[PDB]
């Protein structure tokens, strides 16, 4: 830990975009399985935990469904870029950093998958709406608050 907001380990969230005013979800369901969906919904499918990484994960968070037990992972070049796979973080691409916004985006943050160099993105107009960026250039959209209970 550092003065960075990280959840404690295994509270449950969802997670809010910036520009997307949606959240994502995670199911068991044929494909698609993970996508946005509306918050009103408030919907168990939505809610996330973390999974603390240690020795050379730690400062890194794995980002399980509540759910489906599944945890995200976030790639490039092989798609679907983003989804979720059982295991609690055992392939490299399921380990995220939460990167803090500055200005106008204190309040949120960007989670990115430092390995394979992506974000998460959330956004509206342009599928999917739930994807990735590399995450050496920066919009809005790859930014998200916590929600809880």
């Amino acid at each position: 830990m550092t003065d960075i907001y990280i959840p404690p380990e295994g509270l449950y969230f969802r997670l809010l975009g910036f520009a997307s005013r949606q959240v994502i979800f995670a199911r068991n369901s044929p494909s698609p399985d993970v996508g946005l969906s509306p918050v009103n919904d408030q919907a168990t499918d939505q809610y996330f935990s973390l999974i603390y990484g240690t020795g050379e994960h730690a400062g890194l968070y794995a980002i399980k469904s509540k759910a489906t037990g599944k945890v995200l992972f976030s790639r490039r070049p092989a798609e679907p870029y983003v989804g979720q796979i059982d295991g609690d973080g055992r392939y490299p691409d399921n380990w995220f950093k939460i990167e803090p916004g500055k200005t106008y985006l204190s309040k949120y943050f960007r989670l990115v998958q430092p390995s394979t160099g992506t974000a998460l993105v959330s956004r509206t107009h342009l599928q999917p709406y739930f994807w990735n960026h590399p995450q050496t250039e920066v919009f809005d959209d790859q930014y998200f608050t916590f929600l809880f209970e």
